Parts: structure tokens; sequence; C-alpha cells
DNA sequence: CAAACACACCAAACACAAGAGCTAATTGACTGGCCGTTATCGATGTATATATCTGACACGTGCCTGGAGACTAGGGAGTAATCCCCTTGGC
């Protein structure tokens, strides 16, 4: 389809922009909530072998406080992305000092690809998202409360306040969709704020592991 | 072509099935070989009971020796007279 594909692309882009904004990267208040009309008028609304073709709508955004830190958002055309594509992406990334990135794959990448992805991990952080997982922004959902990634200093402050070993805090595996959304990694604590029906508000913490 | 992982399927197990409380009744091992005790069958008697034969005592029959009976023959023992030898007796 044409119209549906354009709608899907616009939704994916909006989701990614909201995600980057949540993480901390600075983004236009315009593109954060741009409707679909300007999207059509910008790209062409002819994804079917036309102007709005993938890999052309990628967006690079720099962090809020560290203008030196950016992250790509690729959109490979291969339904079953291989390793060669990620290989060339990483090579082309290597020219700049960028370290983080985000891959949007049509369909699930082959298992051989995940091995390569993790292999380059310490040097170039890159993670994957299925468009099917990006068509909706979970963090807005009624059930999913509000997360706040904590800085190391305050994590130490918390642990020293409650005299509690970080091993004793609750756990949240990295695979969790909220974790992958925020880009948290192992050994890092996420603050959770829930409306408590018996206490108004209740704040808890979860160490990723 | 060979090796990596992933998925679907097939095949194989684990553990659970509320808290308990009371009462009743069915099961009470068994062939066989073998040793160890003891009951039984058998020989090798010596003691007692009974049968055959021999010895001593008893009653009975008997062969043999000597004794006894009737009768006889014929002669031994024995009256009645006589002589006169011899004894007892005498002065």
């Amino acid at each position: 389809d044409d119209e549906e594909e354009t709608y899907r692309l616009w939704k994916i882009r909006k989701t990614i922009m909201q995600l980057c904004h949540d993480r901390g990267y600075l983004v236009t208040q315009d593109e954060l909530d741009q409707t679909l009309e300007e999207f059509k008028a910008q790209f062409g609304d002819k994804p079917s072998e036309g102007r709005p073709r993938r890999t052309d709508l990628t967006v690079l955004v720099a962090h809020n406080d560290d203008p030196t830190d950016q992250m790509f958002v690729f959109f490979p055309e291969e339904p079953k992305v291989g390793i060669k594509t990620i290989k060339v992406y990483c090579q082309r990334m290597q020219e700049e000092n960028i370290t983080r990135a985000l891959i949007v794959v049509q369909q699930g990448m082959t298992p051989s690809a995940k091995q390569s992805l993790v292999d380059m991990a310490p040097k170039y952080i890159l993670e994957q998202f299925l468009q099917q997982e990006l068509l909706i922004n979970i963090t807005e959902h009624e059930l999913v409360p509000e997360h706040v990634v904590m800085t190391k200093e305050e994590v130490t402050e918390l642990l020293a306040r409650y005299k509690l070993r970080e091993n004793q805090l609750p756990r949240i595996q990295a695979g969790d969709p909220v974790a992958r959304y925020f880009g948290i990694k192992r050994g890092q604590v996420v603050k959770i704020i829930r409306p408590s029906e018996t206490a108004g508000r209740y704040i808890t913490y979860r160490l990723v592991q």
C-alpha cells in the first residue's frame, strides 16, 4: 500500500522523535508533534518507489548538554537485514566520533546479525527496533508509569541512604520494552513513580540486571 | 559443502491434587537338603518258663530159690517077758 505505508512511516518517525526527546537529546518542539500533512508535503507521500524512500528520512540528533554526542536512526530496506548492511553502516559511522545509533528493521534481523551487533558493543553502541514495536509509544500507556533514568551520583546517594546494597534492589531485565526504550544498560537504576491509591504517590527503584 | 543458531515438532518425565478427626477388619510363608535328637528296628545276650531226657524213690509185677503139703513105703523106734549076770548088802 501507499497511503498506509506513509502513515506508518510518519508514526514511526514521531515515535522515534518522542523517544529521543525522552532520553535527553534536544529536538524541535515542531518535529516532536508534527502532523502528517507537513510530512507528506516534506517528503512526497509516494513511498511506493518514490521520494519518501527509506534511508533518506534518517535523523541525527545531538544530546542536550553534550553537543558532541549524537546517534543515528537508520532504516534499512532489506526486510531480513543481514550483517553486510550493519557492517557498512558501522563503517560509515566510524568516520565521525558518534558512538550510539538505533536501527529500525522491517522484519527481525537474522540471528547471525545479533552476534555482530553485540560484538561491536563496547566500541559502538547500536540497538534494533521493529517498526511494529515503534508504531505506538508505550510510555504514554495508562499502565506504564513514568520512568526516570537516574545518574550514578544519585544512585550512590540512594544506596548510602538506605544502607542497602544495590544487589538488594528489585530487578528489571534489559530486554524489557521500557528498558530498551530508555536505552538503559546493565548496572543502572531506573526510578519509578506510581500513583498510589493509598498514599497518593509512591516512588520505587529498579536496578537493571 | 559444512557449520552456526533458530523454530516447530516429537518424545520423555515430575509433581501436585484442603485441613484433618474417628472407627472397623485381612494379611499370622513355604519344599527341600541337611545336621542333630530321638524313636524305632535289629543282634546278642542272659534270666526265666517250658519240654525232653536221666537219676532216685515209690508202688507193682515177676523169675527164681528155697520151703512147704499130702501121700506113700518100709523100717526105725519101741511094749511086754525072760534070763541070769552082777550089784548091793551082811557078819
